[PDB]
């Protein structure tokens, strides 16, 4: 919109650049980045610049990179740029009250997620695994409590049936940094009204532990599917097979036409075998991983491995 409006971004993965960057070309006065220090990546574990660092050091705009900002020395440098606007996405500390309070049109947030459905850490992964309908992007007020503030606006983005997280990633934060770009100036101009969370209608997408990860073939074949798809690519599901953990990457739904136990291995393929699921719905697994192995098609693996029909997953 304009030149005359100084904006502080922090964020940090590929996630938070497209925001960064279509606040830019939009021709804000982005005026500092604050963004978490580098952090290892790859098979390598190599250190690395942060995404939004990258993106920032092109343009030559200043980066802060804090170990925590809500201390005193670290805030005070964001406090010292006198940002009329701050724009977070996927930034993972804590800004301080003083940071919150400090700028003119407020600190707004991107959060991937249709609020107040899915706060916290993991909402596309949840979205995906819960089978939803539709997910989305929604900005509002940053505030004390996670994800708990006002919202100022939101957009739909539907999930097509082989969506995997990674995928549904980009579609999000794409949609995110032109919702933003259509929210700035709606906000500024006073044309935006913020509308409180329903804290009856609250559910916490929180961070995935490694239990959760674990496939439960208990449940419907339709439901393995959107965890091992809403798990993919990172941080993917696993089961067992042959007594190894097995990371599943990717599965069909397929008819199982005998219904089994749940668990077992009822039909082999020329590109994967079927397991038995909860319900009607089998589920193909196609493309794995088990452990101390590189991930490799299910072609593959049946050709060294085969395992007989029969035998139980878990």
């Amino acid at each position: 919109s304009n030149a005359m409006i100084k904006v502080v971004f922090m964020g940090t993965p590929d996630f938070s650049v497209p925001v960064l960057r279509r606040l830019i070309e939009d021709g804000y006065d982005v005026i500092g980045v604050v963004t978490q220090p580098d952090r290892p990546v790859g098979r390598k574990k190599v250190l690395t610049p942060t995404p939004v660092k990258v993106e920032a050091e092109k343009h030559g705009i200043p980066v802060l990179q804090p170990l925590r900002i809500r201390e005193k020395d670290e805030y005070e440098k964001v406090l010292a740029l006198e940002p009329d606007l701050i724009v977070t996405a996927a930034f993972g500390q804590i800004v301080p009250n003083e940071i919150l309070e400090a700028p003119k049109y407020g600190c707004i947030n991107v959060h991937a997620s249709l609020l107040p459905e899915l706060r916290g850490g993991a909402p596309i992964h949840y979205a995906i695994m819960e089978g939803k309908e539709k997910t989305g992007i929604t900005i509002m007020y940053m505030v004390e409590k996670l994800d708990a503030g006002d919202i100022l606006t939101q957009v739909e983005v539907e999930i097509e049936e082989r969506e995997t997280t990674g995928s549904l990633f980009d579609k999000l934060s794409e949609a995110g940094a032109h919702l933003l770009s259509k929210t700035v100036p709606l906000l500024i101009q006073g044309k935006l009204e913020p509308i409180k969370q329903n804290e009856e209608e609250v559910t916490f997408a929180y961070n995935i532990k490694r239990e959760q990860e674990k496939i439960d073939w208990t449940k419907t074949g339709e439901e393995v599917y959107n965890h091992i798809r809403g798990l993919n690519p990172w941080p993917v599901a696993y089961t067992t097979l042959a007594g190894q953990v097995v990371k599943v990457w990717w599965g069909e739904k397929v008819p199982v036409t005998k219904s089994a136990e749940a668990g077992t291995i009822v039909a082999i393929e020329e590109d994967g075998f079927v397991v038995a699921t909860g319900n009607e719905t089998g589920v193909k697994i196609t493309e794995l991983q088990p452990s101390g192995k590189k991930r490799m098609s299910c072609s593959q693996f049946l050709r060294g491995t085969k395992p007989e029909i029969g035998t139980k997953l878990g």
